[PDB]
């Protein structure tokens, strides 16, 4: 299996050929675990800059079959650059491990901010709808579709402003196959998921969740949850504004095409009245 | 880029570790021309093996970035071993080009034969639908959707058998994404563009274009193309007999959960009455 990945390996100097190695960093406390390793609070030793390190392992990798993923993932997000995407700085490996090298965010999850919180008020949950809105439109640019925003991978900065994280099911979806569409479905045609416009929707769930402390189409099965979602069923609480009423209801459209611009929803009354930037 | 693909590039002896190299081959005469570069009858030195040889400039690859659709392309169709898809033996790379060493189709596409023959009767028509179905069969088994099979993407071996070729658009799809269908849109849990039904739909449309000459939702148009699609509006002319148009009204559903399995189609009575396979 190859390990060679269209995206940085070299030495960086923090404080502003030689490849990265282990011996680089100090290794730190576990910041969490997953299905494939664990990340650390890391530090590179020259610098003494502060970083996050992930550490995957290559026969975990391998049985699952995700090697394939992780490297998507590396090189779409590793030539991201913008200040509500976290960084990933480079990544390396040695005969077992993979590792890659990330911007360390000191303040946590938005999923954590959310359990603390219960919910956000209404500035609170428009700063962060415009800091997402302007990574969204960042990344489009670079025709990139995330695919996988919710609050556990929103993450938190050190002036409080999110970093959008796992990139693990992003596409970059910039023709023979077009050129003809006679032989093609209409699924295939009409590429729903590899649509920008998926990313939309999930602005509209995550603006709901924010202000009212649960997710719009929850529900106590997957089958009712996927109904709900079908069908766009969903309500308001009655504390809930009009303007935060429009904004949400114009996302949540089940036809991708019908929902909005990240423009209009950078530039939406309700936005720009409640958000600090 | 990183021309290191997980695709085999190891010197095979075909009369019956050391990697490919040019010198390994003797160059004959042109096969067609690609967008990126020249396809070549040729030869292996030792064993005098006959192969197609496909170059292709990583200058031109990379100003049009589709070098990533190339590795994709190339690690699907060099694992798939099976007498109705066009082998892919390996590929190598000097400092200009990428090599894939392709299996030589003497006889040219279906595309030319249908030009040709204007329409086929149902023996072939159906024996063609069951080698296809097989080949796709196996490819589903390996969870590879080709999503892309059209005429000119078949190509006829040297006793007439179907081999599928152009995995450019192929996908292989077999979590962390679903354990949380609520910040999911519809179209990302459905996953229509990976789901093997895509391919059903364009047998359905290779059966009624071999039977009839021009696929079902032609147009002049590419709106009203797709127009025709989305609705399924299409007919059959007079001479399509009652057992075709079953198989391939029961292909060309808009639900792609409705199509059949492809061991429906292989079992089917018009298929087992016709095919000489
Ligand atoms: N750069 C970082 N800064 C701070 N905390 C982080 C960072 N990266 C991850 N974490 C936290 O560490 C935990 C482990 O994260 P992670 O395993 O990357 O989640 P994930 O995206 O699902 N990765 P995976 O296991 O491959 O699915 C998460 O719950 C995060 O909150
Ligand atoms: N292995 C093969 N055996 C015989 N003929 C072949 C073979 N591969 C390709 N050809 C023919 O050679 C022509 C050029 O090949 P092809 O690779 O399809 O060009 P292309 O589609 O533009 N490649 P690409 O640069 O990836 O878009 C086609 O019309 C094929 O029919
Ligand atoms: S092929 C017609 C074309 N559709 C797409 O480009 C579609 O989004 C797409 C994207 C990626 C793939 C790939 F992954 F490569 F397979 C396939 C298809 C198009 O013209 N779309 C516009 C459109 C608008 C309205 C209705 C239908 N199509
Ligand atoms: S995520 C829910 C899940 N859907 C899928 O697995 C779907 O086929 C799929 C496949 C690949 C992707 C990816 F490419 F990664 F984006 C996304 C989605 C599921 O629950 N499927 C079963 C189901 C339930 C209800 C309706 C339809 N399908
Ligand atoms: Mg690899
Ligand atoms: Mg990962
Ligand atoms: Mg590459
Ligand atoms: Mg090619």
């Amino acid at each position: 299996m190859s390990y060679s990945y269209d995206a940085p390996s070299d030495f960086i100097n923090f404080s502003s050929k030689r490849q990265w190695a282990l011996e680089d960093f100090e290794i730190g406390r576990p910041l969490g675990k997953g299905k494939f390793g664990n990340v650390y609070l890391a530090r590179e030793k020259q610098s003494k800059f502060i970083l996050a390190l992930k550490v995957l392992f290559k026969a975990q990798l391998e049985k699952a079959g995700v090697e394939h993923q992780l490297r998507r993932e590396v090189e779409i997000q590793s030539h991201l650059r913008h200040p509500n995407i976290l960084r990933l700085y480079g990544y390396f490996h040695d005969a077992t491990r993979v590792y890659l090298i990330l911007e360390y965010a000191p303040l946590g999850t938005v999923y954590r901010e959310l359990q603390k919180l219960s919910k956000f008020d209404e500035q609170r949950t428009a700063t962060y709808i415009t800091e997402l809105a302007n990574a969204l439109s960042y990344c489009h640019s670079k025709r990139v579709i995330h695919r996988d925003i919710k609050p556990e991978n929103l993450l938190l900065g050190s002036a409080g402003e999110l970093k959008i994280a796992d990139f693990g099911w992003s596409v970059h979806a910039p023709t023979t196959l077009c050129g003809t569409l006679d032989y093609l479905p209409p699924e295939m045609i009409e590429g729903r998921m590899h649509d920008e416009k998926v990313d939309l929707w999930s602005l509209g769930v995550l603006c709901y969740e924010f202000l009212v402390g649960k997710p719009p189409f929850e529900a106590n099965t997957y089958q009712e949850t996927y109904k709900r979602i079908s069908r766009v069923e969903f309500t308001f609480p009655d504390f809930v504004t009009e303007g935060a009423r429009d904004l949400i209801s114009r996302l949540l459209k089940h036809n991708p095409s019908q929902r909005p611009m990240l423009r209009e929803v950078l530039e939406h009354p309700w936005i720009t009245a409640n958000s600090s930037k």
